């Protein structure tokens, strides 16, 4: 059966590592996934997780299996996390949420439950956007169509060809919107604009599933939940998929969840069920650790508090990078204002870029940048600031 | 959307927990889920792993993303557990192993591989057989045909009406074996029953789907793999899924490989990427825990053996528990011979009792067991093994 098989080519983002790994070239720099790094160029393990970890080891008593949908704490949380603390969709008890191994999980676990229980068979997800996605959906027999975002002349949201390409969209479509830090563009809406996707969508029968895979890293946790939650707010239905590997540093544990809110309680218990037999069907219940960590720090105020100031840490660390990268371009020599990527949000950009300038940067000098011009600013340090702009004033 | 939505069934095992767990009811015994239960009836965490996840914590320095393949030790022991020390797959690098979450994670992926790369549209599995089987399957839209297993009145392998049932397998269908300690009946084939469907498969054209969540439970690890190997021997093209949750006792963290095997280097290199395309497509990399655990463990000369020696107390406490059953109804009062299950391997055994003999357990005696006939063993303790044959010697 094997001897036919056609390779697969090259994941996006992922196939940059083995060039900069592999490159036995000296005075590199990264600039492509999307992991944080440190002052140092490390990613080290958050304080919060290895005090949430020790205090694992002492109490464990059990590897025994967790339910279908996890730890229920680990539920409850993710939900005051998303929604807000006095929040009605909890009071209602019209919110359900399984434990999953990442964000991506609980978008293909979306995917799955709604390609074999639902009319959806359409999705619309913006152009760009992150790279799996399209992936995901499409792995679940679903398809892909994408509506505009990006004005790549302003660098901004194109908020009218956004509406623009969604009225295609019918009703019972899925309409896919990035929470807070649009990744690649960095590029949000404002909560004016969401107050409006809000009321589009209402209008012409839209399901809303909201991507957050960076929730505290644009402006706070709340306040990156404020269209997310303006959507909830006048929405009956709609789900949301969340990651907590970049803003806990949990990367590979795997620790994300699938949030399901109905019009009520019956429906959400009888939708959640559905989810469930998704689940069992796949991998069969979710991996401990990492939840666990999550809401051992989340329930724990002496620890939450920690881990909230690490998040903000990280969080202005990136902020200053990329006034840095601005600043450091217009001495370095600079024809071309790069201040909006000032304007930008989380740890992405969209520099200026050309396919042909980033390979001009990654082979001529070793900077290393995806072919869609993105460049992780947390992997920006104030030492690797120079020869950075020094390789982008050359390329221009 | 959700409004349509059907409430899904029961899971054939875990709907029995809520009703032991909800019972109210005092002098309780389980006997259901296949979760192995000490002399205590704790499932505690074992020593070597509590070693280990010390050792991860005092050296553990970043969680940055797992290849999508996983931790490349974990790759190679669970090859050399599988194929041997000094297997000419391994050497001839025709194997090449994904870390999955869990067995079921690992069945799943082999299942969007083929399902999707290959000519395959049937699976054989065996009747009866691990309930989510059919389930993972028909979930990647192939469909489930079943041979025949158990002669009812013998409790024995109806070798004859296997062999009978197979040839209605064209070539290029999926016969899926358990490669020891047969969910549910406990049978297993003899080394020259499978040195026999070895032959059958290689010249009948099918392709082998091995299902390994008991290595080490039947007889010792390298005897427990002796079937897999003697088709590892004669076949080019072969996969094979494990898990480590009951044999390491790492149940919740997820943990087993999706190995396989190809004709050559060239040939399984290139199938891997399509199996890796799947998994990006599914959940994006594995999570890290429970296989640094098991690499850890298996790495280190000291630590590898406790944990055989720990594996080894389960079983023998198993095998001892068998022979108590017996021996009890035995002298409890029985007029049934109940011999088969000292002859039957691993935690599972199915008792020779009726559906409505299930029901008047669990109802008049609070004692569980899969309406299935299916009691595991490894959940009975010489304290409870009083009630117990008390309560099945009423029943028959
Ligand atoms: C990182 C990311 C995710 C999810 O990542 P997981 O590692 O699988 O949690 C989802 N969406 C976007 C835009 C992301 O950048
Ligand atoms: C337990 C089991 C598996 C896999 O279980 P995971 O918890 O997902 O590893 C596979 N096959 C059988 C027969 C099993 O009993």
């Amino acid at each position: 059966m094997f001897e036919n098989i056609t390779a697969a080519p090259a994941d996006p983002i992922l196939g940059l590592a083995d060039l900069f790994r592999a490159d036995e070239r000296p005075g590199k720099i990264n600039l492509g996934i999307g992991v944080y790094k440190d002052e140092t160029g490390k990613t080290p393990v958050l304080t919060s997780v290895k005090k949430a970890e020790q205090y694992l080891l002492e109490n464990e008593t059990t590897k025994n299996y967790l339910g279908i949908d996890g730890i229920p704490e680990f539920g409850r949380c993710t939900q005051e996390l998303l929604f807000g603390k006095g929040s009605a969709l909890i009071n209602d008890k019209r919110a359900r949420t399984a434990q999953t191994p990442g964000g991506t999980g609980a978008l293909r676990v979306a995917a799955d439950f709604l390609a074999k229980n639902t009319s959806v068979k359409r999705v619309w997800v913006s152009n760009p956007s992150w790279p799996n996605h399209k992936s995901v959906f499409n792995s679940a027999g679903l398809e892909v169509r994408e509506y505009a975002y990006y004005d790549a002349e302003n660098h901004t949201l194109d908020f009218d060809a956004l509406i623009n390409s969604l009225n295609e969209a019918q009703a019972g479509d899925v309409v896919l919107f990035h929470g807070s830090c649009h990744n690649p563009t960095g590029i949000d809406p404002t909560l004016e604009q969401w107050q409006t996707l809000a009321q589009l969508s209402v209008e012409k029968g839209w399901l809303p599933l909201f991507d957050f895979a960076y929730q505290g890293f644009a402006r706070g946790l709340e306040e990156d939940a404020e269209g997310l939650r303006a959507f909830a707010a006048m929405h009956k239905e709609l789900i949301v998929a969340s990651s907590y590997s970049k803003n806990f540093g949990l990367y590979n544990e795997r620790v994300g969840a699938c949030t399901l809110v109905a019009a009520d309680s019956e429906t959400v218990d009888r939708a959640f069920s559905q989810m469930k037999a998704a689940i069992r069907a796949n991998y069969s219940n979710p991996p401990a650790h990492g939840a666990s960590v999550v809401a051992t720090i989340l329930s724990n105020d002496a620890l939450r508090a920690i881990w909230e100031q690490e998040l903000t840490d990280m969080r202005q660390r990136i902020q200053r990078m990329r006034q840095l990268f601005v600043n450091t371009l217009q001495e370095k020599g600079a024809n071309r204002d790069f201040s909006f990527i000032i304007k930008q949000n989380g740890m992405f950009s969209f520099s200026g870029l050309t396919k042909e300038q980033v390979l001009r940067l990654r082979e001529e000098f070793g900077v290393y940048a995806v072919a869609s011009g993105r460049v992780n600013v947390a992997g920006m340090t104030p030492d690797n600031m120079a020869p950075l702009c020094e390789a982008i004033v050359a390329v221009l």
